[PDB]
């Protein structure tokens, strides 16, 4: 358990999907890494190979060599495949390498057993990694150090925001930050549909819906205010806003979003 | 109707509230122009005076003089006060001066009648101007030129996004981009409450809710995809996301947000 | 490997579905009636003979003379029919089941080999607009799959899917037509409620549904984008869409598919 | 009589609908491009020229050279366009409006005669599956009606109805497609909710809806009878139907048609 060189470490991606690509592009764009310090492996796909080569990253032909040449290894293969991929690589997963999983649903306990050591970090990002606005959370294996954690905070700080949480919260986090985008995509469509129902042109309605939601969320993220206080700031007496809010409350809007989160968290638990 | 000098115009703020401050700071930050080209008038308030002076803007003691010395005049007084303010200034509101109103609910027809001419532009921003992510729309008076329009698009561009729309759409716009932030503030709180209901710590739940909403909206604003396609991208077969979406649909979630927009638009129309 | 242009096809079970597949294959020229065989009912006999197909008197002989065998007997009877024919079901013969609810695992065990394809069509086979899905046994080849794609392309559209999805498919493409029959009737009733004559209302409802689905199948657009294209500002379409959304219309159709899939699973 | 086999057709308004009609009429051989003429975008010129149709530079000349004239300009513009052309709108020329919301009474007053037919198509014209209805001006002949049935039979189906029904028709065939687009999406979402892949779920949802509607349009059966045909005892289909009925599904689609019809009436 030698510390990972903060400025000079090499990063290996096992699994070359969208999420790996988003992390690699983000890390390069923000200067956390240069492409020469990143490796990935691809077998079947010439298209995925292009995506990585086109940003200056060397694509090797085996997972084995990616691991050998990497200080930090990020596993992003489909969850059902991960176990076998880890077991295959096990002899090369020496304790001087920091391992990271972004696989949905795979608990720390299992990651550590498969790898045979506890220098492992688990990250659950979400779909907004693509535009650098992910909501990510990380949990630490029993041998992951504070310096390991900071290294991974910096890496994933390049695709959005990142927080720390106990592994036991990850089902619930899945129902909120993992699944929540889709609740907001519905909301944006419905707002647009509402604008059209009130007489707006479709393109304007949709533009305004998206940006209105973006704006409100930015107010929430930056203002340091409770959401109740933000709602109080825009609800003028007997005005348009409070009329709309009242309809939401009549229908139990808040409860409906609570139910979604809860059901999704419950499904996450059931999928084990 | 001489064109406004694009590089050398002077700007006057009648009404020195948060919205005027935001536009002024933004314009200066982004280099659209220097504080020396900007004037505002304040009577009662030494605190509002500080806010403007502290960014290098000269505060005069009368509205009359602000207008005299300005090519472009932005009215941001409370809507109920606007009519009387305009009527008082009317002799000074000559056709060579481009007028702009950010007042909620005041129609172009009325602006033009009060001012006695048609070189008037109406801008309806929303509350996210504070963090530079406003959803704004502009309508043009009968004598406002394309160049006038561009001058305003550029002036305002510091506070968010701006779209052009007929004045007749503005009641409805109020129900969507004006009032919509409060719908999202409810949504953020409800998502947080949902996370806590599923076992998450409050601070994490709130941080995730806000950033999950921000991320989704960013995906919608940048991706070029229909919201339905974005939802389809994140709904894995039999997964957590679709379970949550299903609860939203069972409850008529989209129809509720439509009802809010429509009721708010209806209230806007009733408030005249 | 089955001869692509000269194979013979045998139908075990001579019901509506087998008739539809036979007629479709002939109409479209995939097959000539002389290349088709099938095996109490004089009326069913007529249906096959009337399109030029030879009706034999035993299942055994249909199998002997066929490269490809399609089983369309009632599901509860299939096991015994297959076990009876087993000695004749040699590996050079591609077997196909259209039986509702019978898993690939079971088909393969009954036959004693894995050169088996499962197809689940739906009721619209009758008018050549079936929504069908196929799963492949462990020894079914790509060429076997293409042969069956071509055969069932003659009665509608066909897609590939893992056998494990077949319960859920049943709740969507199997059961979905009924959801649409209710919708057509309710649309007609709606037209009448708004003052239209009944015959017109019904004609419009059916052809409106047909037209919309054709737009969906051919446009390459997401349904949401299609809905956006027709929803004029403050117009008639959006007013109607708003009533749907107030009532949770989407959710109700999701519930139907989910409950039907759950029932399919329970029926094993 | 308009010459049934040799008439020339003129499009005043060169939007999507006019393009769909022109392409349909050509594809099906009702017309050759040389027998069609049209007269706001240099891009729209390409769309018509690219299928062999001559674009003229004035509405006046389109009319002069046409036996049959189809008005597809935006409804608010139609009155002024007709009034401008009035001296050229002689009684030997059959006039047609596809403009939403414009009553026969008004069309006839603007044109100064009653040899006018009104057609309300819907969005599925683009794929040749429109649901259209026509009403006849006081001087439109049976032969005029047949000519227009044939023309619009090239973009889907067409029925006759009194002008007074056109608000309600709008709520049903005009607005209905969107109801179906929501249905298709919801059925796909339902499939995914039951475990299906998205692409398969969507493909199946669209084709299932297309198939069902084809059964309705071709079978000659009442929708209730078609629902009875697919609802097996205690099976998957009836479990899904039951969920629909628990929620009042039929009523919701009735509400949509009614509210849309009401809005059409309000938009005058
Ligand atoms: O609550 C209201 O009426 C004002 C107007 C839109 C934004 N807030
Ligand atoms: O739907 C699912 O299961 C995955 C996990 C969260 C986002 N998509
Ligand atoms: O939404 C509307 O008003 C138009 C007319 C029917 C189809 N779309
Ligand atoms: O209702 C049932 O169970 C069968 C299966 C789908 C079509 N009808």
């Amino acid at each position: 358990i030698i510390p990972i060189p903060a400025d000079s470490y090499t990063l290996g991606f096992i699994g070359a999907g969208k999420m790996a690509e988003s992390i690699a592009k983000g890390a390069v764009r923000s200067g956390v890494l240069s492409p020469s310090r990143i490796k990935t492996a691809i077998h079947s796909n010439p298209a995925r190979r292009t995506a990585f080569e086109s940003i200056g990253i060397t694509v090797l032909s085996s997972n084995d060599d990616v691991v050998r040449d990497s200080n930090v290894v990020v596993f992003s293969v489909k969850p059902q495949l991960l176990k076998d991929v880890v077991l295959k690589l096990k002899p090369l997963l020496t304790k001087d390498k920091l391992l990271v999983s972004v696989a949905a649903g795979i608990k720390m306990k299992d990651l550590q057993e498969w790898a045979g050591h506890e220098r492992f970090i688990r990250v659950m990002p979400n779909t907004a990694a693509t535009v650098g606005e992910a909501a990510s959370v990380m949990s630490l294996g029993g041998a992951a150090t504070e310096e390991d954690a900071n290294l991974i905070s910096q890496l994933f700080g390049s695709i959005g925001k990142i927080w720390k949480a106990d592994d036991k919260y990850f089902d619930a986090i899945t129902g909120l930050s993992g699944s929540g985008p889709a609740y907001i995509y519905l909301a944006i469509e419905a707002l647009a549909d509402g604008g059209v129902a009130a007489g707006l042109p479709r393109d304007l309605a949709l533009s305004l819906a998206s940006q209105t939601v973006l704006g409100a969320a930015s107010m929430a993220t930056q203002s340091g205010k409770h959401p109740g206080q933000l709602k109080d700031d825009v609800t003028s007496p007997g005005g348009t806003t409070i009329a709309g809010v009242h309809e939401l409350e009549k229908a139990g809007f808040r409860g409906i979003l609570m139910n979604a989160v809860v059901a999704a968290a419950k499904r996450s638990q059931e999928l084990s």
